[PDB]
């Protein structure tokens, strides 16, 4: 079973950026969805984006346009690229590796990492 570790958590002005990557110990090329979500203190746990095996991703509304996930399967990584970032913005940030139950892999997988601190201030 994999196991995830997030990195690249800081604070940053609003307006600016940063990368979050998600380092996991083995392959996660055949793992259904990798996805970043994040939660705030006194909020839900939101899922932000995420990226399918094929490699087809996906991206909650309000980050649509200056958030990008991408993968690097020869690095078992699975990065969040975060532009123009808002206060809003601000929350641990938290990966997760999902695949349901199935033929090939009756065990279903449902990991997460312990996340990375993003503060969106000044």
């Amino acid at each position: 079973e994999v196991q995830l570790v997030e990195s690249g958590g800081g604070l940053v002005q609003p307006g600016g950026s940063l990368r979050l990557s998600c380092a996991a110990s083995g392959s996660i090329s055949s793992v259904d969805v990798m996805s970043w979500y994040r939660q705030a203190p006194g909020k839900q746990r939101e899922l932000v984006a995420f990226i399918t095996d094929r490699g087809r991703t996906n991206y909650k509304v309000s980050v649509k346009g200056r958030f990008t996930i991408s993968r690097d399967n020869s690095k078992n990584m699975v990065y969040l690229q975060m532009n123009s970032l808002k206060p809003e913005d601000t929350a641990d940030y938290l990966c997760r590796a999902e695949s349901r139950t199935s033929w090939s892999s009756p065990s279903p997988l449902d990991v997460w990492g312990r996340g990375t601190q993003v503060t969106v201030s000044s």
